[PDB]
């Protein structure tokens, strides 16, 4: 609950788990006075905030006072008043100048959450589970008044920020830069936790350790935030492992250009600060506009890594994803992408199917090579209308086709982008991206599409929404295959030419919100070949996303691994593939393909008539597991980790119940060994003192149970032979252990 | 020297112990094939680029053909055409637009070096020393021009490095950013290093490892390059200490804002970065117009960091300095302003009584307009007569007449509310209007963007400038408000840039007037101490702590890329000002020595005792100033950090002398037999090291110059007992047999 | 309590805070199976004992059997008879051999805590403040006794060891190493603490990593412990502080 | 050992107290008849700091011998403001080892206000009160003990320094030990070689700790300095 101390002008930002400080300063500003574990409430907070006198320090207030913003910790920094730190702000007027001074007028404060238009973000459904504050400033040389916004959700750790503008004077104004969080903090014994990767090696979990200067994550994409930094950061004790100790970590729900940055100035203080990337960014605010910046989500846990991103998976899988696809679970599917690839005809497609039902699968789903030409990777993309040559009959005869076997229907699109061999080109050569006289760049032979404008999106949206509704589809994998270059747009003045590769993260975003209105009984799947658009947001839109394009079983437990320190179980995409693998040509059991994929959305990319009978009859047994266990393990469990892929080569996971009645937990191991020690298995997250029977299966490339109590498998834990292991296939074994409360 | 390839395209500039090489792209862009030590010529050496097919990736040239900036080592980059890290230069077009397409033309291969216009940098003396490129680029959607100079030295392994934009059409453009170099390697397998502190905490050594993401120095300052951060890093292989191993080193000459960063990509790949920290800066090159950067200079050693601050040292000392100033040994000075903070007889009894064997007065601020306190004016550059009733000329003749001389102490563009010149040219400030102006000191800051206040200003400090020979300059702030009157909108983000060149050029009025008057700069303690400032003033004042235990740490610091006589280190009372410890003559002096020798106590209320220790060590000074300061390499032996002693040692160039110190902190009981190994000697030379252990009798051996490097030089834990407890040290002088 | 499963013939010692499992292998000698936090007691718990087939490895049973000492956690080894790494006792008879084989042959339990008579130990008052528990084994050609003994206390998780040695044979036995005890492990993720110094030097915190190998502290004075180490030792986890983590500690009366 | 058993049973009455060149004979076996033992001839407060810190691990605080020693040290050769030097020693057995007639009453008149504060609290620090050790001698150059009473109504702090820094950071001094909700009064005696006095929350405390002012450390000595805390419930 908010409270306001009028005498001392404190805000009280608490709930039963963290606690929150600020105070109005002798100029209009805030400051940090507390962050963390949760306090008892009490008045006159102003023994803290010490200052002192100290050379060559520049103060901004009248003669016999001293006070100086370099060493007191500031809510929203600017620079030119006497702080020679990084600023978070920065404004230019009609004079040439970029000095502002805001000060605090009024403040509001109200239960529940509302929205932020023109941008996603998490919501409240009842009155009564969370709380929001307002605080508003006024500057007196340009009319511009700033808002700053705060909420706190009850029965989660989770506190919410973000920042909006406005004008309303007679001037124009120019913002070069505007982040949406900065915190502060007094020391600097932290570590710094990233997520660094690349193409099919996306979210290797990195540590830092703090040192004076700055230490920074961005990217400068344009269309996604890449493969390569990942937009969450964390704060971490040196001495905290996954089982305790102190954590914080912030996340920001945007899908374009950002920064995230933590600057140590030489007196021990510590900033952070999130936002977009002011690279080319410079909006060109006129008088009545407004400007709305994306939030971000700040989590603090006092027990370790495995709280705060299970307090992320709740929060993520509840209170963001849409109330349709919520609380139910997904389906299984089959891909024939890398079983056929270009070369396909429907009675091929007939054929894979009619195995498929047979095998027990849900739904099948058609890849690309259905439309334009598509003889090669170079031909049209902008012609969204169906081949007829290579299918006679057409999308709807498919559709009602593979829905009388008995299967639900999906397609394959990729709405933004066009080649030089499609119709639109010759028919709207000036809708691309791009600047006269300046080299086209291609990227798979293809270019970007200029979703700038609302011109050319009504124009993509009239043939997808006449080819969706004349057929049956229920499941359209929406994908992306390039990065931006030359960011010009053709449609508007010379002023306005820092807001493109904004506005066109916006056009991504209108376009769902009119196909999941229209057409509100089909699921999405966002891939951008893998991992590279995976974010907190499209999860308003997207509940699902394809993690990466390596498929695995060595590779995609540490991708899964570093992927689960934010989001949720059910939306990390997986599937079953060929024996021999495409990106690395290892080899691979069945068994550990299972294992590793049955944690996420199951699937198949294979093709199920080619294999025998032995592998085929465990394909079926392994369907009916995933039949059985997928509501455990997506809807109703906590996800924990206790081995993990790097310092190691083993991994291992668990999820449990809710009330401690059921858990599946898996072990991995990567290389093999010799005379080497014991091994004992210890688990996280039951009950002691509830009787659990330990199950698993030991059935060469039989069955043991046992009875155990609750805490001797917290201490103890299992022991596994190292020859069990050894008739699982050697190099990669891994063994799937199930228990019940009785 | 330079040789040119041009069947394959080819630039290789290779040295005694470097080597640089270069190659036109397919494309008129340049690409970094190596840079380390020196390589063998040859022909084609092509083989060392290398392309591979990836996904996500964005190819540049026609469709046959895949290159993709974001996995190349190139020279100077540019944001938006397939590259996705930070780029080096960024200009605003009328279009909106912020892209270019530079490409090459030609170059030209002259012996020599030229000098830059507004900016200070190195010389050579004669067409034998160095050899430089200058390759030229041209923009075709703009009618622009870019140069990239290379100078390569010769008998010391450095390379300067400067670029240069020319506005040669019909458009304008806008300068938002431009660095001075950039360099690539292919491993990421090293540490940075930097020299970072705060005000009386100069300059600690610090090392980081890199990690892919981003790692940078910046500063924002306006006025100086700040107490926080220097302008030089370094990469070092994890395993280099001081005597073996690879490291790179960078340096800048710039005193205002400045940005260093290194960032690593998620292919192993590393980008360093130098130049003006691109905050408020936007240049508006109109037709026909010019814009230079400041010189940057990068030193290779495979040694370790004593062979790169030795040369670093020898090419500032002889190639940077002043050529009157470049062999003269500096004196013995006498400073006034710990005896008394703020009277005349009382500054001629010190003069005769210091007159001991002290060379030369200064005389501290306090004397001009009111200046009562830290409160009256600056802006008053006239001798107040109430303090001196016969001004300046018959004080400096008076203390002149006994054998000393004379010099002065002034602070040229800070103002204070209580001046004549705030009451005559109240909008000659740095401000801007409806906004309120920031107080420090009590002093705000004059505006030496403009012209007519550098005027006003000299003819005043020109008039007062008596028989001196020696003047201290002063600074006391930092810039706030950073906004000018004498301009219009577009023209608002050169102002921390011109108050730079407005200060240089000052510095060379003032300068090629007065050939005969010593300068020293000062920052209230060192927050200006950078490689620019050597052209003008060749020594500055490090810092205001004056403790022997603090610049025991802080000198080690700084002596990684400055020299020795630059180093201003003086003697004050027993219980400092600023800590409150207590330390003896003797180890104050030893620490003091190396350096620029001086003093700041009264010799008045000093007793019979010291009065006599302070005789003896000014005799010392007098015959090793010449070693320690002119001819003499240093060797950095143990450090401050990462342990619990120092120790510094000179040689001669010729292997006939040497001195050396050894400090420690704290007291040790039951503790372990000490060796001592120099570094530097002629292995098959003996010597006679002597050391006088007094109290607070000598030792005078002869021992060859490998047993002073094997086995070392015993040290008595006793001898340290007696020349007192802790903070006690010990000095040796060794001479050849 | 103190507990003695006759099934299976293991000794659980427990309070509310440690734990301690013992179990009596096919020969006399005893097994080490848990010692740490409590656990709820269960009627058995053989397969926390483990046994495979190496190469180069020795076995003290008959044929059909493939029980090895260089491969399990033992209460108090001896060497030569299939350990190869250091022993915890020594004797040498008449015949100048050294081999020893000492076989369970009985145990009593009660309430209280007796003290060793010629030394100083810690004590209690009233009965309900420990409990302990006495093993007797035996040596046959060698007619020899030795006795370990086990004390709990309560309201702190302290547990106190030692051994005493009988003769009631005839010849003559000399004893040329004899510790006090021995506890031993499954892993090697510990760091060792110990306390360092000299005259006014004395007891400075040192820590160092666990490597394959032997590292020990030791006095050799005679008169004293001496002021370079002090007679005790520590285990501690990597992550372990001063508020937080696990830690053993161990303690010599002497 | 059967010396000392004759001895002390003989005598019942006499406290016997073991010392061997400066404590190189402290171990538990010499605290079933001696109970408590000489430390280290040190008796240097910036020695004992580190010297107890070590032996606290696995010794009682009662048996830890202290003394106040002559100004200008006798084995290291320093000089040490008087109040540290009584600081240190108050966590141990107190007692002098200097002649009581080579000082003046402004430093012979702090003896006998040191000596009232020790009667007054070595119930609490001897008998009945939990170690808590705070921050280390090692890894920094900031040492920090503290008591707590088994009622968690009473408790005693310090803070010890050994060099001095200029424009240094700022000092949060957090403390564990108390409960989570209880008001406490916290207390600090300052004179420049007079008393404050505020109130806060237990967890206050913890999470977030003591202000600590750097000019309230250099008027008590700049390079070595000591501050004593008293917490009281109330």
């Amino acid at each position: 609950a908010v409270i306001f101390h009028e005498k001392t002008k404190e805000f009280h930002i608490f709930n039963r788990e963290v606690s929150y400080l600020m105070r109005i300063m002798e100029n209009g500003q805030l400051e940090n006075l507390y962050y963390g574990k949760v306090i008892r409430d009490k008045e006159d907070f102003g023994y803290l905030h010490e200052e002192a006198m100290r050379s060559q320090m520049s103060v901004c207030i009248p003669e016999p006072g001293i006070l100086s913003m370099q060493y007191t910790r500031q809510e929203y920094p600017v620079y030119g008043t006497g702080d020679y730190r990084s600023p978070a702000l920065t404004v230019l007027q009609e004079n040439g100048s970029r000095l502002v001074d805001f000060s605090y007028v009024s403040h509001e404060i109200y239960k529940g959450k509302k929205g932020i238009p023109p941008l996603p973000s998490t919501y409240a459904e009842s009155e009564d589970e969370a709380e929001t504050l307002e605080v508003t400033l006024h500057d007196q040389v340009t009319d511009t008044d700033l808002v700053l916004t705060y909420t706190i959700y009850e029965d989660y750790p989770v506190i919410t920020r973000n920042a909006r503008f406005e004008q309303k004077g007679e001037q124009k104004i120019v913002l070069e830069r505007a982040m949406s969080a900065s915190v502060e903090f007094l020391d600097m014994d932290y570590e710094l936790v990233q997520l660094s990767g690349a193409w099919s090696r996306e979210r290797y979990v990195k540590n830092r350790k703090l040192e004076m200067g700055i230490q920074s994550v961005h990217s400068l994409n344009g269309t996604c935030g890449g493969a390569e930094h990942n937009p969450f950061i964390a704060l971490k004790r040196p001495q905290t492992t996954e089982n305790q100790g102190e954590v914080y970590g912030f996340s920001l729900v945007y899908s374009g250009n950002f920064l995230a940055q933590a600057e140590v100035s030489t007196f021990d203080m510590t900033r952070v600060m999130l936002g977009i990337n002011p690279e080319d960014f410079s909006w060109e605010l006129n008088q009545g506009e407004s400007f709305q910046t994306p939030e971000v989500v700040m989590v603090y846990s006092d027990r370790g890594l495995n709280k705060m991103s299970q307090a992320y998976h709740r929060l993520y899988r509840t209170r963001l994803m849409r109330v349709t696809w919520r609380d139910k679970a997904r389906p299984i599917l089959l891909n024939n992408w890398e079983a056929t690839y270009f070369d396909f005809n429907e009675e091929k497609i007939l054929k894979i199917a009619e195995k498929a039902k047979e095998a027990g699968v849900e739904l099948f789903v058609l890849d690309d090579g259905w439309f334009g030409a598509r003889n090669d990777d170079y031909r049209g993309l902008g012609d969204w209308y169906v081949n007829l040559e290579k299918l006679p009959d057409g999308i709807a005869g498919l559709s009602r086709k593979v829905e009388a076997l008995g299967l639900k229907f999906g397609l394959w699109v990729e709405l933004e982008m066009v080649n030089k061999d499609s119709d639109l080109y010759r028919a709207h050569p000036d809708w691309l991206i791009g600047a006269p006289d300046r080299f086209e760049s291609h990227a798979r032979h293809q270019h970007v599409l200029d979703f700038s404008r609302k011109e050319v999106v009504d124009y993509i949206y009239k043939m997808i929404a006449k080819v969706l509704r004349e057929s049956s589809i229920s499941y359209i994998k929406w994908d992306m295959n390039r990065y931006m270059t030359e960011p010009y747009s053709r449609g508007a003045d010379a002023s306005q030419q820092g807001k493109v590769m904004h506005k066109y993260i916006l056009g991504v975003y209108d376009l769902y919100t009119r196909l999941t209105t229209e057409f509100p009984e089909i699921l999405f799947e966002s891939c951008a070949s893998g991992g590279a658009r995976f974010d907190p947001a499209m999860l308003y839109f997207a509940p699902q996303t394809w993690t990466s394009d390596d498929t695995d079983a060595s590779e995609r437990t540490k991708i899964q691994y570093g992927t689960s320190y934010v989001y949720p179980v059910v939306s990390m995409g997986s599937h079953v593939s060929a024996v021999p693998n495409h990106q690395m040509h290892r080899m691979t059991p069945i068994e550990t393909r299972a294992n590793v994929a049955y944690f996420g959305t199951f699937g198949y990319e294979l093709d199920l008539n080619l294999l025998s009978e032995a592998e085929l009859e465990s394909v079926k047994k392994q369907i009916a597991f995933m039949k059985e266990y997928r509501e455990l393990i997506q809807v109703d469990g906590d996800f924990y980790r206790l081995l993990s892929p790097f310092e190691g080569n083993e991994t291992a996971w668990m999820v449990v119940a809710q009330d401690k009645s059921r858990a599946v937990a898996a072990f991995y191991q990567r290389m093999n060994k010799v005379n080497a020690s014991w091994i004992r298995f210890k688990l996280q997250g039951l009950d002691a003192g509830t009787l659990y029977e330990v199950s698993c299966d030991m059935a060469p490339s039989m069955v043991k149970t046992y009875r155990a109590y609750g805490d001797e498998l917290m201490q103890v834990g299992i022991p596994i032979d190292r020859e069990d292991l050894n008739k699982k296939g050697g190099d990669f074994a891994s063994l799937l252990y199930t228990l019940k409360k009785v």
